[PDB]
């Protein structure tokens, strides 16, 4: 993936800062195989995050939903000196590509406000991947790294995905719209007001009502919300089908094109 030039990526700030200032070590451009990547906005961090698979997306959405989560720093880099030492102490070949030892990274490093632990890490991997010896070795390197720092670490796989969350993702990500036009975002403020007053009403009813009110073709507003939701500008109760969500279950943001 990366040559000795990694030194420059380190200078770019990759892996430093937090909130809107945090820069992932890996970005969507570093996505392998058919594995689809995602750039979703976060209300908590105020920035767009890079997820490298649908599984990671599912985890991110769960994190963004949690009230106790304060920050989500995805693709977090593990200090090379620490990982080389661990590789040595364990007798495991530190990740190498063409002789250059690679910089390892945990999928998510998250901070909390009142959970059991103020900070914890997560590695996302499909259950099947654990049947490969090399993956296990790499996972041990990662496990030890966090253990060394007394930060709880966990592995999240597909069988940890709530079925409802799963179907919600299947509805939101059959790629409908990705065009984040200033005009699409313009709909955030108006939509926020409507949803706020029609709070206790089912999201689908309110959607039809708006279509009628403004004389839009049936489904227009649902399509808009579906797009703003899939992009992270709108958050909802992922543990409940979107269609069963009340308007009060949705949360809209103040995001403007100043996302550079
Ligand atoms: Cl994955
Ligand atoms: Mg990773
Ligand atoms: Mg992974």
């Amino acid at each position: 993936f990366s040559e000795v030039q990694i030194a420059r990526r380190i200078k770019e700030g990759r892996g430093q800062g937090h909130g809107k200032d945090y820069i992932p070590w890996l970005t969507v451009q570093e996505v392998p195989s058919s594995g689809r990547s995602h750039r979703i906005y976060s209300h908590k961090t105020g920035r767009v995050h890079h997820l490298l698979s649908d599984l990671e997306l599912a985890v991110f959405l769960s994190l963004e939903w949690e009230s106790s989560v304060l920050d989500i720093r995805e693709q977090f880099p593990l200090l090379p000196s620490d990982t080389r030492q661990i590789a040595i102490d364990s007798g495991i070949k530190h990740p190498v590509i063409r002789g250059v030892d690679q910089v390892m990274s945990t999928d998510f490093l998250v901070d909390c406000k009142d959970g059991p632990f103020e900070q914890f890490a997560i590695q996302v991997k499909p259950a099947a991947a654990l049947q490969d010896e090399r993956t296990l070795e790499k996972l041990e390197l990662e496990r030890r790294y966090w253990q060394q720092k007394q930060i709880p670490w966990f592995i999240f796989t597909d069988k940890e995905i709530n079925p409802v969350v799963k179907e919600n993702i299947e509805w939101l990500y059959s790629v409908k719209t990705e065009e984040v036009s200033a005009e699409l975002l313009a709909q955030l403020s108006p939509l926020a007001h409507i949803l706020q007053e029609k709070g206790d009403e089912n999201i689908i009813n309110v959607c039809k009502q708006v279509d009628i009110a403004y004389d839009l073709e049936l489904g227009k507003t649902l399509s808009e919300i579906r797009a703003l939701t899939a992009n992270g500008f709108i958050k909802f109760n992922i543990y409940k089908s979107f269609r069963a969500n009340k308007c009060a279950d949705l949360c809209i943001s103040q995001v403007v094109n100043m996302e550079e």
